[PDB]
C-alpha cells in the first residue's frame, strides 16, 4: 500500500509532468505544491530506532532535505509534513541575487542524475529572515520534538570579502537555525572553491565561529562545513586538520561534482554545472569515508549525494555518516521517497544487527 503510491509517483505521475515542464519551473512548482501543504501527510510513523542525537539535537529520523531544494525558506513547514527528520534551507546570500542566466537545470534521466548550474539564486539573508522568524517558536517546538532545522550560507556573485558575506549569514541567520552550513563547494560561483584551501579556510572560519560565539547561548547554532566531492587527498587532509584546530562542529560531504563520470547516456551530459543523483553516489560515500577516518570518527557528518534508497543511505551511515540528505532522488522519484528510504533503512539495520542508527555510524570502519 506503501509501495503503493511509489509505484504511482515513480512510474507515471513523476515521468509525465516531467515530460511537460522544463525542470527549472517543474522546481517552483514543487516547492510551490509543497509549501501549500497540498501533498497528503506521510503514513511512515517513525520507529526509535531511526532516532540520532547528534549536533547538539535529537533528529526523529536521519533523513533530511538537502539544500537547494527550499533556497529561501519557503517550504519548511510542508517538508516535514514529507516526513523529513531535518531540513536545510539555503543557500542564502547576503544580498538578493537572480543567479545565472537560463537555462540553468538539466534532467539526465537515463543516469537518475541532474546537472545544474543556478549560481546561488536568493532571495537574501533580509527576506529569509522574516520568513523564518514568522515560525521561529513553531521551529523552536519542532527542535525539541526531534526536527531541527539547517540554514546553508552563500556569498554574492560580486562580494569582494568572502568572509564578510559568511560573518553576515551568521549574525543574520544563526539565531533561526540549528545548524549553519558554510557552503564552500558550490561549482557555480567563480572561486568560491578556493575557500576549501588550508589558509583561506583556516581564516574563514576562524571568523565565521567568532561570530557564532557572539551570539546568545539559546540563539547558537552548531557551524558545518559542506565539501566538494571533487578535492585532492591533500584538499582533504587539510580540511580535516583546520576542523580539529578550529572545533568545527561537522561536515556536509558532498556537494555537486564538476567530474563527468564514464558511461553518462543522458544527452545533456556536457552542460556545465554540478551534477547529483546516482553518478555522484559512491564518490560521497567514498569521500565521507575519508573524512570519518581523517577525522577519527570524532566530527559528525552529514552524508548526501545519490542516496534513493535504504542502501544508499545505510552504506553512508556505514561509512560515517551521522546523518543523511536527498534531493535529486525526489526530483525522479516524488515525495514517497522519503518513506521509501526509512522503511528500507529501518529493514537494514534490523537485518544487519544494529540496535538502531547509531550504532551503524562508522561500523564499516570497525570491521
Ligand atoms: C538544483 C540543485 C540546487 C542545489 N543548490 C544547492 C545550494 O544552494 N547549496 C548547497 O549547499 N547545495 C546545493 N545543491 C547540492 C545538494 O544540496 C546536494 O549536495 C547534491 O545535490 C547531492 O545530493 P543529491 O544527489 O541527493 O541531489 C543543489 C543541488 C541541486 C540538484
Ligand atoms: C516535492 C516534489 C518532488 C513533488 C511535489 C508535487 C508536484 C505536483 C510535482 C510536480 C512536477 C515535477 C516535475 C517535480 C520534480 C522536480 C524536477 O523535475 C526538478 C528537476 C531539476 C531540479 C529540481 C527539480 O525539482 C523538482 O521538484
Ligand atoms: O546555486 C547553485 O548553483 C548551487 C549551489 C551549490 O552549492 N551546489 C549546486 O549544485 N548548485
Amino acid at each position: 500500500m506503501a509501495t503503493g503510491d511509489e509505484r504511482f509517483y515513480a512510474e507515471h505521475l513523476m515521468p509525465t509532468l516531467q515530460g511537460l515542464l522544463d525542470p527549472e519551473s517543474a522546481h517552483r512548482l514543487a516547492v510551490r505544491f509543497t509549501s501549500l501543504g497540498l501533498l497528503p501527510r506521510a503514513r511512515f510513523q517513525d520507529s526509535d530506532m531511526l532516532e540520532v542525537r547528534v549536533l547538539g539535537h535529537k533528529f526523529r529520523n536521519p533523513v533530511g532535505i538537502a539544500a537547494g531544494f527550499d533556497k529561501h525558506g519557503e517550504a519548511v513547514d510542508g517538508l516535514y509534513k514529507m516526513g523529513f527528520g531535518f531540513v536545510e534551507i539555503g543557500s542564502v546570500t547576503p544580498k538578493p541575487q537572480e543567479g545565472n542566466p537560463r537555462p540553468r537545470v538539466f534532467r539526465l534521466p537515463e543516469d537518475q542524475a541532474v546537472i545544474n548550474r543556478y549560481g546561488f539564486n536568493s532571495h537574501g539573508l533580509s527576506v529569509v529572515e522574516h520568513r523564518l522568524r514568522a515560525r521561529q517558536q513553531k521551529q523552536a517546538k519542532l527542535t525539541e520534538d526531534g526536527l531541527p532545522l539547517g540554514v546553508n550560507l552563500g556569498k554574492n556573485k560580486t562580494s569582494v570579502d568572502a568572509a564578510e558575506d559568511y560573518a553576515e549569514g551568521v549574525r543574520v541567520l544563526g539565531p533561526l537555525a540549528d545548524y549553519l552550513v558554510v557552503n564552500v563547494s558550490s561549482p557555480n560561483t567563480a572561486g568560491l572553491r578556493s575557500l576549501q584551501g588550508k589558509a583561506e579556510l583556516r581564516r574563514l572560519l576562524t571568523k565565521v565561529l567568532q561570530e557564532r560565539d557572539g551570539l546568545r547561548r539559546v540563539h547558537r547554532p552548531a557551524v558545518l562545513v559542506k565539501i566538494a566531492p571533487d578535492l585532492t587527498s591533500q584538499d582533504k587532509e587539510d580540511i580535516a586538520s583546520v576542523v580539529k584546530e578550529l572545533g568545527i562542529d561537522g561536515l556536509i560531504v558532498t556537494n555537486t561534482t564538476v567530474s563527468r563520470p564514464a558511461g553518462l547516456q543522458g544527452a545533456l551530459r556536457s552542460e556545465t554545472g554540478g551534477l547529483s543523483g546516482k553518478p555522484l553516489r559512491d564518490l560521497s560515500t567514498q569521500t565521507i569515508r575519508e573524512m570519518y577516518a581523517l577525522t577519527q570518527g570524532r566530527v559528525p557528518i552529514i552524508g548526501v549525494g545519490g542516496v534513493s534508497s535504504g542502501q544508499d543511505a545505510l552504506e553512508k551511515i556505514r561509512a560515517g555518516a551521522s546523518l543523511v540528505q536527498l534531493y535529486t532522488a525526489l526530483t525522479f522519484w516524488g515525495p514517497p521517497v522519503v518513506g521509501k528510504v526509512k522503511r528500507e533503512l529501518e529493514a537494514l539495520l534490523k537485518e544487519q544487527g544494529f540496535g538502531g542508527v547509531t550504532d551503524a555510524i562508522g561500523a564499516d570502519h570497525r570491521r
